[PDB]
């Protein structure tokens, strides 16, 4: 082939530093997109599985060495557990391309660079957290430790396995906490991978729990754990909804929630045209549109919308969607799995039978799980493809005249995670960003942050920050400290 | 009487800057717990009044001035609502205390001054709100703006009616949101006469809703409702969970819990055995128990527990509970309604029944009548399993305990699903460290009890809850945090 | 038509008392329209400044004001914000008649940010903060921000109810008591200031006025041993004299607010009226008595005659004249005789280095030491009027060509105090605000900051910030405190 | 024993290459343990440190450093922390001979330290921030935190590598280039450092290191008229020069980390045996060259006879000799001749005042500038030995009744560096912590710090902090930033 395809090693589930079986003894199936055959057998975490791993968690936190060591010390292991994602690079991004089919070079420079790059940006905060030193109504002195919380319980999607075990996982480790991870049951394997690097870097056993199995069995047991301190969930808005239930069923434990999108791209007459249509379809097909913030609604202003309309359209036309261990041209790869290929391809069915005019794509190919990149025109705000969530590589292309109606359809969703303003005015730049109801707005640009640039949804997209120093916060215990002054000088 | 018992002047809901009927005309009776008797007929709110509030609430935010306004514009308006609160605080007080019953005194210096004090650190941080610019990964310029979030919903208790208000109110109004306030039954008075406070210093129409009501009716539907961007609830650990349901079963809306206490005082042998009884009884018996922060668990270590114990019941045989506006000598005033005064008294009746000791009160007291009047009860031979060392009483009721070493007094002050507060009595530095950093609490006290001002942060940790109530920390719940990138030509630094 | 005030303090102010010099010394203060003496001031020297700085010591070792609470000070504070606004029109007038200034400007302007700064300082008194930090191990570590002690502030003329604000504000909320050194040209807003503060509660030997002469009263506070530190506003040569005298004493640090050659850069992309309309009120306010004043203003070639013409015609309608008799009145009289005659110097400079007089150039007096606003344009880079702060009414008008050259010849300057860009683009308004080497830079506005926005110079501007939270950390000590921990479960 | 290290760096480091001085000139360095010439140092001079800013203001204003990411600097700099740890052992015994230290001493300390403050800003480096400000109108300002550009170090003997480390880390994170003036005595740490960051990837003319003389390559460094800023540590006489160098030149900013005359103060409930075995390290560490030395131990007197028999009988099996030749040496030489005959000068002087001999005072040698550590008893506070910092191993041991009285005694001083108590009592430590006028307190500990606790003195120590985040303000520039908002939804 092209890419190397790599070898499975770790299969079975990770609990107080070793690579274990499910008490039940039982496997669940992952599968190759490309050819929707089984990659491994790997061990299904039950409710048993999941006690194990948070007791394990409880004694590294309540016994182990771990929130014991110095923020310095931390880090150092961190930035080693860093070296280690940047050493195998190679190897993390073929198996997170094979389990979730994506380009491996793609993996390697986007996926893998920032879950190295989130892991060394807390090993850099771990050794400067700071609390602080209150101003007292009178005769006393107040201060607030920021203290590591206990057990954290983490719950993630399928679509960025690697960078999303990272993002949850490093300022959790900065901040001294022990955690028991449940990755999506559609790509367990790079998170099992990355357990047994944290285990080479210095993390000590109990600290770093992996448990792969289904969401009600596993991921249930998880939300809803007693001895569970806190819980950061990435997924949809409606299994959101179960993980703020599982809390208020057992331990009331803090509850962030990184939920779906439909977030719009605003290209204004002032664009450049080329720019602006390469900045939307790669906004909208990155990852097969299987990205959280994908530009799903893309606005342009109708003095330029014929020329954007007709230059998006060309643009497609070269786009190539196949296998990419053995196609070079190879831009999209395969959905997921059977179940999300039929949910899009149902989508583009909804979307025919509403009225939405076909610009591009709409339709199956297989040079496996593929679809080409659709692009729908004519569409109406009340239309399910312009509201709903899809998940896949489908655009919806509308047509506007003022900043106030690109303004006001902008803010027409449920959601409020992403959105995108293509303009040279810094005037309607300024007016646009403060007035879309979205948690990340880029303007002349998209998906670009770094792990300084604090992440997290707006209305039904969510609450609660991944990235910048802002992650830290879900993981810390914040306490106030109050005694009083005998005689001092100044207060 | 010795204080005046005040005019009843807002009984109706405050939708929109005005006073208006629930659409239903239905209205819900406050009484004084010092007769039994009604004090006023307060307006029943519902979900249709819930909504109204919530459009007003919505309008205000989305077209009104209040988001739009400067943070020194919304700071001189939030400082004259402090000034109307110091100026009308004896008022407040007698309106809070008749309603409460609490005393006039202790509600003006204490509920009062707080309420003021949370209004006037608000208004100072309204102007100097910031976001960040960030550090970016090539030629991109990346910065924070803080927004207001927009409509608030606010539930609070009936304990500390004033205090509750503003410590909601004040960060939420500094952050430019939009509020829909729904006070508890057993006190909705005060928060109706802030209400009408915050209309004088000039807050616009819409951006103070109040709506008393039941918490399953006008409760649930705030809770629940779907234009309603945050909650910021305070009360029971039992109500908490069917907020966070609300939220899950309407649009997610982001939840800040302040829940039930068990909180524990821990006094070592280098204490000075009478200032930690004297601190004691104030940390157990202030505003009759009815405090969640009480320290209903008190820990007296082996060598001064006999002397401790012996010191205390003799403080109590000196405690006056009686009527605070016709008794000059009244420590404490009756329990808040007749449901509240029952169920200390079957958790009294629990733990002697469980086998704890009745060191002092236990019974029922105190003036001719009439009157919802309890006894300051001590509890000796308390085990860590028993009903009364568990369970929150939320009445003036103290569970002795004995120990002998530090670290199993940190076992045992950890022994609760709860972590709100918690106290340390002690001369070492070292020993003090220890104990600070090991209770699993948002607050604990040195050598002190209660004190904090509106700098410091108050939340709870495990069942106790989450969320930073004062402090610049109670912004956060109120704003939005708007990460923003946009690429650089050519900078000649990044 | 304003009224004239009565001019009621004219002593020193020292241990909340008015009292005359040691010597019995006195010197006149005049007012520029006239030319003539408004009142006979105290004239404080080394034996006067002595007096006031062991009040203040007194205030700060043994008085109340660092003993009380943030919200007490907070309170006191407020009440003098309060007092401020109370008696604005007074304040005005009296600053106007010893500044040369329009009273409903002064009242506006200059007491409006004066009570500003006050407010915002009084909100900050309850919110100061020092850190809990990360320790190497089981340690305890944190800081404490303590107020520093006794403060030294020197401030100029132009500005005399600001310049008070800006630098008692932050040192009053930190819980500094002050020795204040108003500039001998407008001593009389200081002493009106100091009876406010009284009135408001502040209590004796927190504020000291001491107005005398730069050499003897300045240099006395700059060079004396009790003095914690020093905050200066004035020119950049007296700036060497104030790092001097700390040198030859307790080497206290020292904070420099000095001149500026601020450039304002306009691109073809700007609308013209505004453009010119901007470029007026930067360069001419208080009669280019401001430090910020756009001295140099750069338009691009494409536009540049056109702005040119329009300048030349928006000058034909602006009015010199007495503000307290004139109700068309845009300017007043500069300060005194020796800015008069300064003025009038670099103007007469320019025309013989070959500079073209746009407008203006002469006297004017409707006597009074007005002076017409003056264009320059044909200014080559290397010309006095193009590189010193003349500090008059006078604008040097030039002509370029690149984003590159506006850059280069807007930092081909010793100084760096501010900067503005009027651009409609935003790339271009980005680079410029990032490429300009000056403390603040105005993107199409001028002047607007706020008591949020720290200000202070680069390169020979200064260093040091008054105004934002900023400005309180010349005024606090910041100590950090080391304990080790015994068995701590976290660290 | 401990292996004597090659001399390989001998020469000045400008524009990423050893170069010798224009004039050929070279010093000697010495070995403090014989008297003996280590290596011959090419002497800096005016013209040599002019080259050197030159290379910086080329690397500032044209190279990459300030043009790569905080991330790609945070990389370079942890390479060089990776580097200091790799080459500890040949460093400490560099260090070590050049000093007069213990090879294992200085590589546990400061080498350790060198390493950790580099790893620390590493760390900082991705994550610097500025603000977001409210503004008091349609406005949106901000606050940039920009590299300054050109950084002018000057740093003491006593502590090479760490002086070094503590200046170049966090103005290398801040994107700053460097020239760093290293002491005469101990010039070689500050080469071989050179030569590190050179291979860890830190670009040309990023760091320049100029040893000479200090009225000659110092001065030079200090009037240098395109340096932006100068951060100092040595003498409080010479802090003089460096405030009149920057008067003189372009009025640059200067930081000073002074001197001291550190008070410990003991009460009567401390563990005698802890309190004399702490007076001992916090007199003698590094014989008595460390400016944070506790020159001045107060015992409360129901325990002082004790703790004075306790601390001479410890001195009894105290080894002052040859660290590279003796195992038990807990002290080295004196760093020259000049410091030997300076502290043989003081302790004389205190045996003429009247002050009592306890322990040492006289030369040892088993020759090569050996002096016994030396305890005074019945010392009056206006004794010379008592008010002037000796730098050297000598401790003034006195007698206290009041906790008040040990407040005012310790702040009977000049200076304001350190101070340290030791007590039990919470409420006793809190006063004296709160009270004692010093940059830095130790509770029950001395010297303990870490990278995130900031350090600076207070009144003639100083001001300006090293360490912690706060190390970083003064090699930034912070920029406000305003324009208007048209039609904001909120401000
Ligand atoms: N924010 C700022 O940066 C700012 C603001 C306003 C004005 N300014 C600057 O102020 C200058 C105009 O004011 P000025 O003419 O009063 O300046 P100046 O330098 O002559 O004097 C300023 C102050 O210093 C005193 N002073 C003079 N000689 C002294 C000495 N030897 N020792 C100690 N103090 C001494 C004066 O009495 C006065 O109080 C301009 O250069 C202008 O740019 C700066
Ligand atoms: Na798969
Ligand atoms: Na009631
Ligand atoms: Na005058
Ligand atoms: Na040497």
């Amino acid at each position: 082939l092209l890419f190397d395809v790599p070898e499975i090693r770790f299969t079975k589930l990770f609990i107080n530093g070793s690579f274990v079986d499910a008490v039940s003894g039982r496997t669940f199936d992952t599968r190759d997109p490309r050819t929707g055959g089984v990659i491994a057998s790997v061990a299904e975490a039950d409710k048993e599985d999941v006690d194990l791993a948070v007791r394990a968690a409880r004694a590294a936190f309540d016994h182990g060495e771990w929130p014991r060591m110095s923020g310095s010390e931390r880090g150092r292991i961190m930035a080693r557990l860093a070296d280690l994602v940047e050493e195998h690079a190679g190897e993390l991004a073929a198996l997170e391309s094979l389990d979730a089919g994506k380009h491996p070079a793609v993996t390697r420079a986007v996926d893998v660079g920032n879950a190295a790059g989130s892991l060394r940006y807390f090993a850099g905060a771990a050794d400067k957290i700071h609390g602080e030193t209150l101003k007292m109504p009178g005769q006393f002195q107040g201060h607030t430790l920021r203290e590591p919380l206990g057990v954290a319980g983490v719950i993630i999607p399928w679509n960025f396995p690697s960078t999303m075990f990272a993002v949850k996982v490093a300022p959790a480790l900065a901040a001294g906490c022990a955690l028991v991870v449940k990755p999506a049951e559609q790509t367990p394997l790079s998170a099992l991978y990355l357990a047994q690097l944290a285990k080479q870097a210095g993390v000590p056993d109990g600290v770093i729990n992996v448990v792969p199995g289904f969401g009600p069995t596993a991921g249930a047991a998880l939300a809803s754990h007693m001895d569970v301190d806190m819980v950061s969930f990435t997924g949809s808005t409606e299994v959101g909804r179960l993980i703020m239930k599982a809390s208020a069923e057992s331990n009331l434990k803090p509850v962030y929630l990184e939920l779906g999108g439909k977030s719009p791209l605003i290209v204004f007459d002032d664009a450049d045209l080329d720019m602006a249509v390469e900045l939307a379809v790669g906004a909208s097909f990155f990852n097969k549109g299987e990205a959280c913030v994908a530009a799903s609604r893309v606005y342009v202003q109708e003095r330029v919308y014929d020329r954007f309309e007709e230059r998006l359209a060309e643009r497609m036309r070269s786009w190539v969607v196949g296998d990419p261990f053995s196609d070079p041209r190879a831009d999209q790869g395969p959905q997921v799995d059977k179940a999300q290929y039929e949910r899009v391809l149902s989508y583009i069915d909804h979307g025919k039978r509403e009225g939405a005019t076909l610009l591009t794509g709409g339709r199956p190919c297989a040079p496996g799980y593929y679809i080409e990149p659709t692009v729908f025109t004519n569409v109406k705000e009340d239309m399910i493809i312009a509201k709903e969530e899809i998940f896949g590589p489908v655009m919806c292309l509308m047509k506007f005249k003022t900043v106030e109606e690109a303004i006001a359809r902008a803010n027409d969703t449920r959601y409020g995670l992403g959105a995108g303003v293509v303009t040279r005015d810094l005037d309607v730049a300024n007016r646009v960003v403060r007035s879309v109801r979205a948690g990340v707005v880029w303007v002349n640009c998209y998906f670009a942050m770094g792990s300084d640039c604090p992440f997290g949804g707006r209305k039904m997209s969510g609450f609660g920050k991944d990235e910048g120093m802002h992650a830290l916060d879900k993981y810390l215990a914040v306490k106030s400290v109050v005694t009083p002054l005998r005689a001092s000088p100044w207060i």
